[PDB]
Formats: structure tokens, sequence, C-alpha cells
């Protein structure tokens, strides 16, 4: 991810995180 998903939850991101 470009956005830290760490902080904010990113869409293709969501799966795991």
């Amino acid at each position: 991810l470009v956005s830290g998903c760490n902080f904010v939850y990113v869409k293709p991101c969501r799966g795991g995180r």
C-alpha cells in the first residue's frame, strides 16, 4: 500500500487488515 494501512484500513488491504 502507498497509504499507511496500519493507521487507515484501505479497501484492497481490508482483506488481511
